[PDB]
């Protein structure tokens, strides 16, 4: 289930954060404009960039713990307003987390592992609540 | 769903009010010696009085705003704050609300009317959680 999931992502967490963030990236790829020197280049140019890796495990050690202070996939509201005030979200709307997630969902969904993604689906559109709940547009 | 039957039971909340805090009553009998006014009186003795009708209905009242708050069946904390802090609950403890959600769980499996009992038993053990965290031993 989602408590497990965050136990399997936790294990092996770079390789799960660039696959995700990828994903999303690839979904959505006008997503890249809030993001430098992420355009022009393929997956494995990504993954050679040190810049890439390390911020992308950062942003999903911090989305782990937020997974796991929720309960029924219902994030804190204290967790809520640390995503929404950080600088480096000001430019943010609830539009960029709901397709992160719906990203998300789908690499779980083909993937070979045993995912609970439709808890990961509660869990985006709760943490989209949350963030509106704490002002972000 | 969780949803609707707060709409059920706000549709004739004097009636599920009085039937559930009975049921209550009736399952935990030594909780009415909470309620100093009720000890001695059948069930259809309490329906005589106003304050009965009155107090179980604002109960409910509060309760279902509670439900109604909450995010998949998790409360708000400033609700559960609520509920530790009025006076009329200054000696309880988080038992006897596990007590009450206990009662309540089991009366609308025994309905004739269709309640998601699973979730008001996972909203009570998360109402439970949260009172705890504010302070209520
Ligand atoms: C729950 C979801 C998210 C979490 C937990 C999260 C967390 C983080 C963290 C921890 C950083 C700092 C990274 C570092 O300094 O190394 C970060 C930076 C950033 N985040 Fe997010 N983030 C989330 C969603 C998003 C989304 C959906 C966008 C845009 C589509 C986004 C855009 C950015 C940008 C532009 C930066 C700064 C640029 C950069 O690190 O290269 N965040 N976020
Ligand atoms: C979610 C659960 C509960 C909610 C929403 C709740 C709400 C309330 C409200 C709104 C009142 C004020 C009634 C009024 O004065 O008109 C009240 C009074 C009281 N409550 Fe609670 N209550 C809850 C659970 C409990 C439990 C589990 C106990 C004891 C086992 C308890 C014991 C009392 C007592 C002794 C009073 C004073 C009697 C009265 O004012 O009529 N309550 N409750």
């Amino acid at each position: 289930g989602f408590k497990q999931d965050i136990a399997t992502i936790r294990g092996d967490l770079r390789t799960y954060a660039q696959d995700i963030f990828l994903a999303f990236l690839n979904k959505y790829p006008d997503e890249r404009r809030y993001f430098k020197n992420y355009v022009g280049k393929s997956d494995q140019e990504l993954k050679s960039m040190a810049k890439f890796g390390d911020h992308t495990e950062k942003v999903f050690n911090l989305m782990m713990e937020v997974a796991d202070r929720a309960t029924d996939c219902v994030p804190l509201a204290s967790d809520a307003n640390t995503l929404v005030q950080m600088k480096q979200h000001s430019s943010l709307t609830t539009g960029n987390f709901e397709k992160l997630f719906v990203a998300l969902v789908e690499y779980m969904r083909a993937s070979g592992q045993s995912f609970d993604s439709q808890s990961w689906d509660r869990f985006g559109k709760n943490l989209v609540s949350a963030l509106s709940s704490a002002g972000m547009k």
